[PDB]
């Protein structure tokens, strides 16, 4: 379930990511409606420090590869 | 008095910024000084995390509403 | 001649907007209410005065003035606007939307004398949707 | 006519992809072979679904577009492009280069028909660059020294690859990895370097006198 | 027309490289195979980037300019040069040889056609040249 | 007419040489402004004689002279130099810039009287590069870090220092500098840098930004 | 005929900007005494490069930078700026105020040739301005 | 008395040449002969260990500032 | 038998040169291979010391009388 | 027509630089006496392949291919040579110094017929020059 995915206290970005665009893309939502959700739910699960750095984006991301791009630059090595 | 006003751990926002507009003016000051009063009083109060997410815009605001504006679109959803 | 509007009726609005929001569709319903006949930008601004916090207040003056802008925009876009006129001497500025112009500032009655209908119902829109935008800002 | 690429290959080159990652060598050679001929936007789009995974592959999505744009802007900044006609009428569009174009959405063979042949090296070209950018981005130069037991030619690789896999403008790459190779590289190849004869204006250069005069052990 | 290597005898090469080492003679002779038929600056450019690694790359680019630099002399000292033509207008600058010459640049299509064949023989045994001299530095 | 450089300066600056040291930046600045007239190479060896010691007074003589060929070879490479004129019986000599040349061995009024302008001010230049390089080599770029309590003008004043005066070409100083804000310079400011919603192509704009946007503290 | 500033007075000036920094009043007052005379674009470079830092020193060069380009705004939009002439052939660039035009570069005896006193007293106030904004940047 | 300095078995390189070019040039010789002297004193003092360093010097060094400079890159660190 | 000389850990180095040069040109091989066979045998015989020293010649020698030369030059007196 | 030197006082040169080496003033002396007449290449050639060692020989023939070098650069800065001519014809190229050029490969008599005195002076000053610096070179 799409809706039930959340981004562990250790886990990393991009497997995030991952798992959340296969579940997304694999499950009964129409086609046009995958990028919406895939981008609100990078802003509401992705654990706070990531919602802060996609929160104070200088910069409008309208897909999930930029914001991908842009929090991956910006991402605290850790 | 204005310069007493702190955004508090818990509060919103919206909350401290008609608290500190609503008592800087109704206040003593001159009308031609509200407006930079105000904007510095977001600036130094509005605790750490606002007051970093104002620091770091990469478009200069140069008036209450629109820091309000900003601060809005930006913040830390919780 | 220009009429205010009933204190009632502003009262009974302003304590709408304090106990349901600004984003709840009675209070929409009602702004629409009250937002029926062509407005003079004093009505406007003193309405929002009321019924809208300090900091509302000043996140609906910039969104105001960037719908007021687009307006313009699309005006001199198109000379057939009725706001504007055949001729160029008819051309409205942003002053005389925001109530800025010579003969209005602070002055209802002489607003209402040298304003436009079509005047009045685009500030009216602009005022609207403006209202729209700081609420779905606001929360 | 279009010959799809074989599922052999492709199954290979995700498996190669998933084992050693997406910038080694091996795996960049890999994609330069399939990468031969040119391939139509169908092509290039679903050999990309299938080695790179969901956040890759929308990464690399975006970054195909952009590569795009700047080609459409050189396009429109030249009207020789060998994707261009010499009328304003063969004029090259987004929906064109994307595959989004009348008569290609969804059918290979209809794209293959209407594409051009500077087109379909332009839109590889273009998905061969993107898919670096999205390599060095998926997975620090100033930090390298060369270990007490390590090789020359094993540190002036890890050099090489760190410095021009970063942030660094193209025109100053050299420069950083002589300069590197002067000032890490621990004492005894330090002292050849600084002791040449000849001055050494050139990474290759440096390299090989150091394999020339280097101390056997 | 221009057509590529096939990147399964670029990856068996590369894995040859990679195992046997750069001077055994079976690599000498896979070298030999895939440089049998004339390449152009671009095929032998990325085969290198692709079997070679970042410094004996580095070597080999050294190497090949030098090359490539004692066959434009011998070039020069001779107008019967299979790259070059009877008038001066035919003569072969080296960046036509690197393949930097005007309309080549990064297109491997408008290489093949301004080329000529004694220029891709010319190329191809310089690059092999190189080849060797870099296998006999690095080990 | 020769006028000669206070023997209280040059007792101070040889003070200030003794107990600071040749690189340090507030002797750098003394010479900067000791330099500030065009001098006569007398003026300029003897400063040298009496600032340096035996052995950096030798080693800035050797550098003072190769920078001057450096310069004398510039002079003949373009026939408008400030030294030279139009004519071929201007051209200037190495013998005129050491103070070497007939009518000035040993006489700085007749120095003073033969020498032009631009003459004055190449020697100067020379003379002061001879000074950085001798001071640079009587006592590392990539080795440099941002300390946790090291503010950050103060991190920026040293990289900076370093990277300048090190064999770094002209050309790559500022893409270096630019690469070690980027990596060094504590994460915080790292991640400051990182999220810059403009793009900064120059170390002065970095600093700028850094310094609006730091966390005060 | 150029004459250079004392090295004894920008001795004392480096040692007043290191002890009390660059915001203090007195340090702004001797930059003041010092900036009396309207300098040529070799004297106030050389005068930065030796009281300022390296750091300061970039941000200086910026800010003069912006400044002088928007005197040169300011010249365009008026043809009777005491740098400017009344031609067109007199009209200043910043090749000319940064000292980089043509007889200039590095001279600075040509510099004060061709130089007008209004572009000198531009340079000057210019460079003042640039000294404010990063000294009210720096701390 | 120039001809009489040695360097020290503890002594570091730069005193050595800081003495013996300060008792070379304020010395008897002619102004032509202090270089080639100052040479040949580097060459013969400065004790085996530095001696044997210029030696074998790959380069030619034909003036007391590049054999300071030679020897400073090439020196023994202790 | 030339392939079977080496220098000595006592032997100076214009004594195993000459020793060398007698037994190559005193020997069958062409008059065309000596040259080529004195320098590699000066390369890989003449202890490690003086094999170094050839090694890292910044210029390249091409001649037994280059490199006996500057080996003379070069060597660590002793 | 060519003489060759007596192999009794060669012999006796050789003991001579056998028993009291390169550099006695002795061994200079008698080179001095044996170089008086001017000596053709083969001459030189072979009394330094007789009285000097293998190695000795070698540096001997390097640096008289470097003094003659020297001589034709001067030469070529000097058309008024002894071993120059006045017109272009006559120039001297080394391989007519060292009896590489055409007609004089191995034979003396050739030599001595195609050669000029003044050719044959400044070999024999080079040829002594060589031998100084070698013998410097050599202990």
């Amino acid at each position: 379930p799409w809706a039930d995915i959340m981004q562990g206290p250790s886990e990393s970005f991009v497997d995030f990511a991952n798992r959340l665009i296969k579940a997304v893309e694999g499950s009964d939502l129409p086609p046009s409606a995958r990028a919406p959700v895939i981008i609100d739910c990078f802003r509401q699960k992705s654990q706070p420090d990531i919602q802060q750095l996609i929160r104070t984006a200088p910069s409008t991301l309208t897909t999930p590869g930029e914001i991908i791009k842009y929090v991956l630059d910006r991402q605290k090595t850790a």
